[PDB]
């Protein structure tokens, strides 16, 4: 019950939600530029990428970021082909992938409004799950992917997650719960097999999954944010609100963090090589040089909520209905604002650069 | 003034408009099956199409039809590969193209809801004008295209089209108007050049443009339907309604019919071969075995209007605003119902099958 595929996407661009609330995932893509520079330099260096380069963003979204990274690759490549590696640029063939029901219209419109693109970039939207095959065999040289690979194929089955039902969140789950991990394995390995068939032997993949360091499936490194949402909900279930305890006891984000558990999966599948694989970290700055450069009634208050709202409003709205929503984010907002103080909130970013190997 | 590219699309699927009003374009695709059978048999016969076949619909839309034809090719091909021509099927790679701002979400959703597809069909939406390049060089084996190629790049420039301003419509235009033809040439030839670069040397293209026989740029063969709309409008301009005469004197559909004028263009560009090229015709049946199998208060009344509404409501709504709309189609409706009687309304379908030649 609950088909992630048909159910989740991020709030649709234009308005205040996901486009107007994804600056943090934007900075992560920023900071991850170097790892990707090595990646495309390495791949461009010497032919495999001849007359056609085919970059593909997996789990892109709406608004900026969708094209942000696939636009700093075509950049770099062009800057090489001129400082020499070849005399002509290749034609860039882009593939923006996401689940059906993401805002492809929003991108095709308010975005490529940039008619064509430099070096000529043929853009293509590919709807579907990346936990399966999206492109023909040996079609791709380069696969980018930030903050999307932690999302799961489905919710993990066995679940007695009562209190902090929401997630793998720490304290009170009972290892029985961590069938999440058992889930991540079959999902992530099925992702790799597929990618292995479509990525050309020289091809590169730079995946950025939001995970952790603590090797302890339950830490504020990953479980807080949902815990905070859960906490917001459990108070409303108590206060009497349209969640019986029967309803909340069924909601559960379906995604999993982790760091070495990744390499653990990448080599099990003997398809990709590995490189610079690390785990960076970022603060819930969730802003920019924003007008008011506030404290918490801003920095997390609102900015970290509107983000977690554009990110989960649909999962919720679909499991509890609109009547709630307004209220759960007003509360959730406050909880993080306060939780912002007693501690320094942040996320971990297992990053991996890879190479289809074999031949 | 009036960027077709940003401005027109057909009414967005789901509701009563284009999905629920395109049965006529559906029958044309039906009747055009044979020409396409020859086309893909010829192309499948003997390798060029090895492990990857790449069909691409140009000017697809929303709802059925988008996939309708690209789904009766993958069909046919499969039926050959088994009655032998090979032991395995290729992977099908589909490209659905339309202007930005068509309903790609509607297709990606309510349509591929059919998870994947038989023989595995990777679907890709390509937003952009086909009066330019949409895919890399030598990327395509097979290009389908019904009722979209008569649409122009833009409105033709010089225009003193006062009365039946709406179109190339007969009586009262003054050959000066038929700068439409001068338009069709630069548009259609620029379509061919582009297609010529992306269609692989063995590749086929089956284009179905709504045109005419009469070789006379102005006949009920093509100019009636708009004339009828124009007629509906001119009565409202008169009746005082929110069209000064200044407004109506600027609206003008930007597309052109024709039949031999097509081959005339295809060989001028020395890129494609030609084959079975004909011109079939179809009645404004605009229905199916519909409940009530009416007469005219139905057959054209409504059914031929709702179609011409899902087809032009946007061009209008954008040139005159919503205040009108309701009223212009109520009237337009009646005019065709009546015009249905004194005569037997129908359209002509210049159809062309082609082959990238050279090498
Ligand atoms: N199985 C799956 N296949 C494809 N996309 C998926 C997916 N599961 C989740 N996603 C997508 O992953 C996207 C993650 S949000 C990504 C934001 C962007 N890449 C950035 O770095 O800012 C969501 O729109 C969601 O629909
Ligand atoms: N320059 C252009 N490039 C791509 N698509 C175009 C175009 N000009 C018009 N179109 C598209 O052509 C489509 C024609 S309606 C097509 C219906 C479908 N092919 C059928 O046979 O029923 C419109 O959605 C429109 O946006
Ligand atoms: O999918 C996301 O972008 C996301 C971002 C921050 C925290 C949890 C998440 O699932
Ligand atoms: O674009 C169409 O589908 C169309 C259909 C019937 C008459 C005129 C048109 O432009
Ligand atoms: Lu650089
Ligand atoms: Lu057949």
């Amino acid at each position: 019950m609950d088909v992630r595929q048909v159910l989740h996407m991020k709030g649709g661009a234009g308005e205040n939600s996901y486009a107007m609330n994804s600056f943090i995932q934007r900075q992560v893509i920023s900071i991850t530029k170097p790892i990707t520079e090595a990646a495309i330099t390495a791949l461009y260096s010497g032919d495999t990428v001849t007359t056609r380069l085919a970059i593909a963003d997996l789990g892109c979204s709406s608004g900026p970021n969708a094209l942000f990274a696939v636009t700093e690759l075509i950049k770099t490549v062009e800057e090489l082909r001129k400082k020499m590696g070849r005399e002509n640029s290749p034609e860039y063939q882009i593939f923006l992938n996401d689940l059906p029901g993401n805002d492809f219209n929003a991108i095709f419109r308010s975005l490529p409004i940039e008619n064509d693109v430099d070096g000529v970039c043929f853009i293509n939207g590919v709807p579907g799950s990346f936990y399966g095959r999206l492109f023909p065999r040996n079609t791709l040289h380069f696969i980018h992917s930030s903050y999307s690979l932690m999302w799961l194929s489905q919710v993990p089955i066995g679940i007695e997650s009562n209190k902090g039902n929401i997630y793998m969140a720490n304290t009170c789950p009972q290892s029985v719960l961590n069938a999440y991990y058992k889930q991540f394995q079959e999902d992530h390995a099925l992702f790799l097999r597929c990618r292995a068939q479509e990525v050309v032997p020289g091809g590169r993949m730079v995946l950025t999954i939001l995970g952790r360091r603590s090797e302890d499936r339950a830490s504020t490194e990953c479980c807080l944010i949902w815990q905070l949402l859960a906490m917001a909900l459990n108070q409303m279930v108590s206060e009497g609100l349209i969640e019986e305890e029967k309803m909340d006891k069924f909601n559960i984000p379906q995604y999993t963090p982790s760091p070495t558990e990744v390499e653990a999966e990448i080599l099990k599948e003997g398809s990709f090589l590995i490189d610079h694989i690390e785990a960076s970290e970022i603060y819930w700055s969730s802003c920019t040089k924003d007008g008011d450069g506030g404290g918490s009634v801003e920095e997390e208050g609102y900015n970290v909520a509107r983000c977690m709202r554009a990110v989960a409003e649909p999962l919720l709205l679909d499991h509890f209905g609109e009547a709630i929503i307004e209220d759960v984010f007003h509360r959730y907002k406050l909880l993080i604002i306060e939780r912002m103080s007693k501690e320094k909130t942040k996320f971990i970013n297992v990053i991996v650069s890879l190479i289809r190997k074999s031949d």
